């Protein structure tokens, strides 16, 4: 119950990249109020959802605004990727 | 029309998340000023030219005052373009 949602790759012009969500240094600590994260998103399907993010460069948390949309464009309804709590990226 | 030039880019700023490439990148749209402090802790979309790759790219910053630093993006910038010399 205390899982972590590790942001990996955030597509261009995706609800994610709206929302100001940070390829790998973010990470996705809850919503603002018991729920997992892909019940969640897809529980708000068109609809704006609050989320609590920390972010491992400036080690601190946030506020995120996010609205799923299935029909943004691409894959998904956030258009990124997502790890379950951390995967280790090396940059190159 | 207005065009900024970026150009230092502080380590871990709201800036350098955003992946702002220092001196080669020029925000060129969606003053510049107003629009930062009125998104302060809140996503702003940038439509951003690079010079190495004469290409466009959408960029997404979240200003932050208390970033712990100048100003509330921690990079410098310029009216079009200011030239720098690495020396």
């Amino acid at each position: 119950s205390e899982q972590v949602w590790h942001v990996l790759d955030v597509e261009p012009s995706s609800p994610a990249a709206l929302a100001g969500l940070r390829p790998y240094t973010d990470y996705v600590v809850g919503s603002d109020q018991s729920e997992d994260f892909f019940t969640l998103i897809e529980s708000h399907e068109g609809k704006p959802l609050k989320l609590m993010v920390y972010n491992s460069k400036s080690d601190s948390c946030r506020e995120v605004t996010v609205t799923p949309n299935a029909a943004w464009g691409g894959e998904g309804s956030l258009g990124c990727g997502i790890g379950y709590g951390y995967l280790h990226r090396i940059p190159t």
